[PDB]
């Protein structure tokens, strides 16, 4: 690795991302612990991945390592033309409670802090071990080439909506996030013309198990 960010909250930037050893729930796990490893920043994408091992209160997150698009501040949802992003994953074992999501928090002041914000758009990738995502199941929704499952409710003030896969992970993935919030505007009243982005994120939320690793083959994000 050319960085190992084993500390709480380990951080490293550099070509407009940044990495995160994101152990934001970490005092509530009985043992273990986790590092995130930058493994390369080669073209124009971020090679990362993370190790861990997690035991005690199943339905609670330990972490969600990240890698990150850093933004300007000010953006309004609904004036982003294109959120075009990629990932190329794997983890090493599946008998683990945890997922492979994408995260992003929108916020009416467009300085809020970056742990959150008035919504928040999940995309997940993997579902593994038996977890289950934030609220409950609303419906179908085609976009980006797939059928996800819309999940929504509330995690505090915060509104939470969560494309999941029906079956299966998808370990090779690309998308437009403009159409998930585009879907969100016209059908669930998002309210994208009042809105900011606050994060652009990919990682893994872990819960329990392991040793385990997630591996991130490769990571793109632009924002247009
Ligand atoms: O940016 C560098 C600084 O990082 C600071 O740590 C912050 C971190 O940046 C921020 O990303 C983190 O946010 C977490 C957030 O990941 C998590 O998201 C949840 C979401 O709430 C939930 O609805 C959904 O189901 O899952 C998501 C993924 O688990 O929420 C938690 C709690 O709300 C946020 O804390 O927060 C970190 C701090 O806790 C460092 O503090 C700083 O030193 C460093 O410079």
């Amino acid at each position: 690795q050319i960085r190992s960010l084993c500390e709480l909250y380990g951080y490293w930037s550099g070509n407009g991302y940044e990495l995160l050893n994101n152990l934001w729930g970490k005092d509530t796990a009985t043992s273990g612990w986790q590092c995130t490893y930058l493994d390369g920043t080669n073209n124009g994408g971020i090679q990362w991945s993370t190790a861990w091992e997690w035991q005690g209160a199943p339905d609670n997150v330990k972490s969600y390592p990240y890698v990150g698009k850093q933004i300007q501040r000010g953006r309004k949802i609904s004036d982003i033309n294109s959120m075009r992003t990629s990932v190329s994953w794997t983890y090493d074992r599946t008998d683990i409670r945890a997922n492979v999501a994408y995260d992003v928090f929108t916020a009416r002041d467009p300085d809020h802090p970056n742990w959150g914000g008035d919504y928040e758009l999940m995309i997940w990738l993997a579902r593994y071990g038996g977890i289950y995502p934030i609220g409950t199941f609303h419906s179908q929704v085609n976009l980006a080439g797939r059928t996800w499952d819309l999940w929504t409710g509330y995690n505090g003030n915060m509104r939470v909506y969560s494309f999941l896969p029906p079956s299966g992970d998808i370990r090779d993935f690309s998308c437009d996030i403009k159409d998930f919030f585009n879907y969100l505007e016209r059908n669930h009243g998002y309210p994208a013309r009042e809105q900011n982005l606050i994060v652009y994120q990919v990682g893994t939320e872990c819960f329990t198990g392991g040793p385990a690793r997630f591996t991130c083959r490769d990571f793109r994000a632009d924002l247009w």
